[PDB]
């Protein structure tokens, strides 16, 4: 079932243990937006499993061997030499972060007014392809867009959404394929290498280019040599390099499973992209060979990514993700199924079958949470939608649910039994859960600094 | 139940999964002897609490301001400046470890023929008594020797044993009275306050010393908030100030529970003593300002004295090992109780009772346990108490699992007793060992054994 | 004289003492181009005094301390709270380093065909105001342009070229006046304060915003603190921090004057472009309450900061940079004066006059330089300005010799001196190189050479 | 010459730049006693070279690799195996510093009432052979007892003094020979090779050990590779490897010449001293596999060792010494010469001539240093010698001197500088250096203690 943790715990991180009362107040002095807390008030912070890792023994004994220099670092070298062995691709160029090299991807492949396709978005992506003058095109599998649905592999491209599309607009209209593993938005949905292996084929036949985001490959790679037929005796490595090898290129952000807290990079094969890529990433980033990387933050990646092939990790950290889904599921709280790799969703819709959506349930049970227990999750329902500011009315998703993100190799077992035990009992009383209104709305971007109040 | 860790891990250690094949492989080359198996071929070591332990981000941040100086440093007066709040002494001497200020203090407070009695030994502790011409007695209670009786404070020193004594020997033949908190040997037994407070009223009026073994002050000052009446609104740092209220002086190994990997010292009231101990650390440790540790071990040892004041740390670390024991004994693993601060000891008396004791089965148990889970954990009998005369058999034969503090998780101790209770379902079929190496000294540390 | 280090030296860095034939095969390697030398062939790197400074150990403390939350992290609100209280600005966005602000800057503060003037520019900083649809003018005062006049705040802005454009092209049509203190492109030539004492009433009569490039503003205050009259009695702070007074906010890179690796932040005192602002670095650098940085440095940054305020560390930085131009200017070597806060500049046109400037003498005399010394420098000649039309002649054709903060000690300024020197005593032997790889875009960091 | 820091400076530590004035104050606070001064308030700490050195970022980064365990560690197997390379023993025991090895072989190689001899003594090391019941005798050459005499290796044993020691007691009363490298009583002065060939063979024939005191023995290999015939082509290495070669163990301070804060250990190749060794360790130190050691230690202290081979860092180390002693004796400042591979010595007898030894002049001389130039220094005279405890009287040595010890990699020339130019201002008004009185008085160890005040 689930095992224990593959490694020992080498140093720990003070927290505050504030009781109830005071927890009451951090949120109201926060409007009720957990965005808003401070970190020094919080016991368990599952706001994102980005940048928040834990990192290993190795690699901060590669933190204290950062080769600082402007050119020709050592560290860049490191980097450079072992995404070039795990992911097979011919060239590297660091990024700050995920989205620094999406936005060097988006300005480097899309002509103004072509066509940009993948299995659902991500807000950063879709950005840099949009402001770039592309239109983006879902092909997701339609059994995706299905909460409940609990199969395998939600995140395959369809491959007959993608044959009208190359038929309906032209092989010329199309920029690229854009596909992420796993798939964040519908909830950590992994692809199967079946669906590379046809992407790969429809693609080549037309000359399209396929771009992965890699951003939690790993993870993408524990679900295929798990529940992939025909993958059981091929290790975390092989199956990572065969993933590539149907792709023209990637952005990684490595703040996910690299295993560090900043960091990330641009991979392609062909040489003219990069010779346009070391040239455009001077004007945002940095050299070549930094990238907007301090020496020390290259070495600490190239580690990270070496150490999450390790199985024994990378099983341990979806198994853990798995323990919190199947707790809550097993005491009857709804949640989104099937669990991803990196989160367990909550459907907030009928966690509070009492509030309508305009009262916005999901904000208000991400704050009963946090006051209950001391965890502090995402909002992702229509708070994080936003306002179509053609009309000023709310978007309303399909989806009204509280992320809860695991960070890698930061809690135990037994903190995932802080944040189940907690969301249990307030689901015993969910009744009690009232609503929450604006008091201040900014313009844009309100889930980060709105304020509310109940009702 | 059993509280969450409360802390995140910073930072992880990257370990070795052998499996059992290899395992067993490891556990031959090393001759069956846990003492003698590399670190790098064991999933969790629980060999010791000693030295073990898990720093802080706030310890680490100290780590990065060693003040490496020979005299005058600001990690020295750190240090200096938290015992004295926290312990209440007037003086405090670093030194490099605890067994370091065991050999000061009997070097200072011993003369020849004089008596010392404690709540029971420590190796190290009753070595520099014996070697400064003293002669131990034990003073504990009857209880603390009986494995199996759940009561509570075992550690208590028996007052009428104390009372004979000074009646038998004299107050003049005693050179102090050495309470240790908790008490190891018994398996990490506390000592009440009521205890350390009749005492003292019983020594002061002799005019007799006592000096602590504060190693485990910590998890003893736990156990009076939980289970002394009283002392239920009191903090940990009320109840550890009060301790040494009862003291003229300790013995501190930062190793334990001040949350170090190194370090310890030494403390006193009286002047002139303490000016004999900073004569004396000069020839076995070092300087007054630092006695055999670097600036940044003092700060280090500082800031994690005052992080073992929090409620939550010391409450998590004593229920993680409870955890550990209650699952062992809910399965019928026979253990010693009450389950001390540090430690729980499976009783290999009772766990091995088809194998006599000259079979080792103490040394045994822990080599199969290693087999079998890739769990290290020392053996405490026959073996590590040697034979003076042509085998010393001690009452208790037991296996220690010794939990360094903030390493481990709940799901380790999961592996640690799944495996036991497997081992335990089949315990017939562990198998006696036979001596190959000659006992020189301390045969527990280099022994090795053999029987298939 | 030149003071000595005010610190002492807590960790060393490892280098390769490589012999001149093997840097003479290294350089060979790299086709003598020093933007394409290995870190590890190079035993004084002075390509760039950019994110390569020693940390102090408070910041490496606070390298433990790193609060890694995505949101509402201590090392943000110590950031923050800190340029609000050096700067004052009221607004603070942290971005991963320099470019990163200007980026944002740039789409904030820039209406398509507006006008941005500055006391001259950085490569950087210019292609954003043009990518936005500005047009850049030179407003700096003429004497910033001739390298060897030796005269005091060579960066100050010439009023009556800002009046001028003020006339021409009217206020409406200028988005901002851009500030750089100091300026890299004179040399790091400084300010004066009442230079931007001056352009700060100009431009608030007229409604035109002022935005300081506060890249080497620590540096900037040094020099009014020792060459402005009235400013020997205020400290660096207080000089910093009326600097500041006289903008509407600063980009910053603090892998300089910070003493980081990396980070820089975006000041401003509006708040309705702060609240464009942190809708718009969530696009490329990240929250507003991280920016692209791990919140370890923005702890570094923030030590980092406050550390550049103390007067002996930034005196010993200035006058090390000034001993290595002192000694090169007392042997006869043709160098930029007067010297800068953070680099001395080689005057290669009158260091090469034997060589035409299509024959690279810039980029020759840095390979030569490597191989006599083991010291890479940077070419800022023809090569980095590159060809828009069928080469482009600037009027400085310099080799930057650009000192990292607390990395290197007087005698490493020794070794660059007395090779330079010996070099200088030789330099009709100095060849020019040809090109190997075609300009895409910016040669200096990817073309290739050769002569022989 | 004198040749630049063969590396850069990866981290600096923060120092406080106190003024005169302030400096004179914390002086009257610290009684006129530099040991009695706080670190915090000092500029240039040249108090001693032991503990004190500036490790590198390959030492930094094992400290982040410290295998803590209390059997097996992975750091002790580092370190042993370093050691059984570069200096050739069979057997090595860590202990926490030098005279925990010292304690540990006094107590394994003598019997009550034998004879100890060597090259002058330590103060650590004579006390464990004295308090174990042996007789120290002094075999150094006499020349070791000029300090104005400029001559090389006057460290050497005088093979006369050792011949009629074997001849007027015996070989069965000679416990061992001690051979210190460097001589720190002698002044940090070196011993050649030769002699250490002839030490081993007159012992050899007679069946007595030789155990070095190993401290300072790479200072010691460079003055062999730099000032005795036939090893300028040998590298340190294989200097230190032949030096060992004629020793039968050591003990080591891993403090000095391994680069390191804290460490020391114990080598010898007799198995069945080796086991008596190990069972002795555990009463003092701890387990022979950490020895009073945390395993980061350990792992500092094995990497530190091999970095000392490098001669470019070697030879540096001992030019910066010899460049503060050049630039002083060039200023006609009296100095015990030759330059010691560690520390310059002032003669505070000819500095402060106008003061006799009863007014502690070399005491006098160190505090005006600190209060001139923030430096502090160690008094090495008549303080320092104690008192006669029979009579009472004190001590008077020949050597009335200020030491100036550097730590390794920590300082700068420019740091010599401020000590030099501040020395060279004191001495030309020497005359205005006053005396200094006993205000208070320890019984043992004066010079830790005591408190003085001007005459
Ligand atoms: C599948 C994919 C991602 O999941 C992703 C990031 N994910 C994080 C951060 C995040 C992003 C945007 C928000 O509004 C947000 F509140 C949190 C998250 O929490 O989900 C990026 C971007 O990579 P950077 O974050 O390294 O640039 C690219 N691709
Ligand atoms: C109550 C007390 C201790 O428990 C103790 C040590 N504890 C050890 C380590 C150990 C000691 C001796 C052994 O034979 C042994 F096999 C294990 C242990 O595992 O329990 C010391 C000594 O403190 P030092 O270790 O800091 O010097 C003093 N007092
Ligand atoms: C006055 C100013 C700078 O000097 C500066 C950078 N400085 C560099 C690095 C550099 C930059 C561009 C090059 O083509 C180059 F070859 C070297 C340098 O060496 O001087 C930035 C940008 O700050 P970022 O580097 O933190 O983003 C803004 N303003
Ligand atoms: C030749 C030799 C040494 O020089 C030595 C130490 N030397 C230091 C420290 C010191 C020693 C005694 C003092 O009263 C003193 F004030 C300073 C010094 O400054 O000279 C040791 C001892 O090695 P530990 O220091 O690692 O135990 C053994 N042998
Ligand atoms: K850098
Ligand atoms: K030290
Ligand atoms: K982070
Ligand atoms: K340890």
């Amino acid at each position: 079932n689930y095992p224990a943790e593959p490694f020992r715990i080498k140093s720990v991180e003070t927290v505050s243990m504030i009781p109830r009362d005071e927890r009451l107040k951090k949120m109201q002095e926060a409007g009720y937006n957990t965005f808003l807390l401070n970190s020094k008030d919080i016991y368990i912070d599952l706001l994102t499993d980005s940048g928040t890792n834990a990192m290993s023994d190795k690699q901060w004994a590669g933190m204290m061997m950062g080769d600082e220099a402007y050119a020709g670092s050592e560290n860049f070298y490191h980097l450079e030499r072992t995404v070039q062995e795990l992911f097979g691709f011919k060239h590297i160029v660091p990024t700050h972060q995920g989205r620094g090299a999406e936005n060097l991807l988006s300005q480097l492949a899309i002509k103004p007014g072509q066509y940009v396709a993948g299995n659902m978005y991500f807000t950063t992506t879709r950005y840099h392809q949009e402001k770039n003058g592309a239109v983006f095109v879902d092909i997701v599998r339609d059994e995706a867009h299905d909460a409940g649905l609990n199969i395998a592999f939600k995140g395959d491209i369809d491959l007959k959404k993608l044959q009208k599309l190359i038929d309906e607009k032209g092989a010329e209209n199309i920029a690229y394929i854009c596909l992420a593993v796993t798939v964040n938005l519908a909830g950590g949905q992994p692809v199967s290498m079946a669906n590379m292996r046809a992407v790969r084929e429809l693609t080549a036949a037309h000359g399209i280019k396929v771009f992965y985001d890699a951003t939690r490959c790993v993870e993408n790679a524990y679900f295929i040599k798990e529940q992939e037929q025909g993958f059981e005796n091929k290790s975390i490595a092989e199956i990572v390099h065969e993933m590539f090898s149907y792709a023209d290129g990637c952005t990684m952000s490595g703040k996910k499973d690299c295993l560090v807290n900043i960091g990330g990079f641009l991979c392609m094969n062909d040489d003219e992209m990069f010779s346009s890529a070391k040239e455009l990433v001077v004007v945002y980033e940095g050299m070549p060979s930094y990238g907007g990387l301090a020496g020390r933050d290259m070495e600490a990646m190239a580690i990270g990514l070496r150490e999450a092939m390790q199985y024994e990790y990378i099983e341990h950290r979806v198994k853990q993700v798995r323990y919190l889904g199947d707790k809550l599921k097993a005491a009857g709280v709804p949640i989104v199924e099937p669990v991803g790799g990196h989160a367990v969703f909550l459907d907030a819709r009928r966690f509070c079958e009492h509030l309508t959506q305009d009262e916005f349930p999901a904000q208000s049970l991400a704050a009963s949470i946090y006051v209950e227990t001391g965890v502090r999750s995402m909002e992702r329902g229509i708070i994080s939608a936003g306002r179509n500011n053609v009309t000023g009315e709310h978007h309303r998703p399909k989806l009204e649910t509280v992320r809860l993100t695991i960070p890698r190799r930061v809690y135990t077992y037994a903190h995932m039994d802080v944040v189940a035990d907690g969301i249990i009992k307030l689901y015993q009383h969910k009744e009690d859960i009232r609503g929450l209104k604006f008091i201040y709305e900014p313009k844009q971007l309100r889930a980060f600094t709105a304020r509310f109040d109940y009702i």
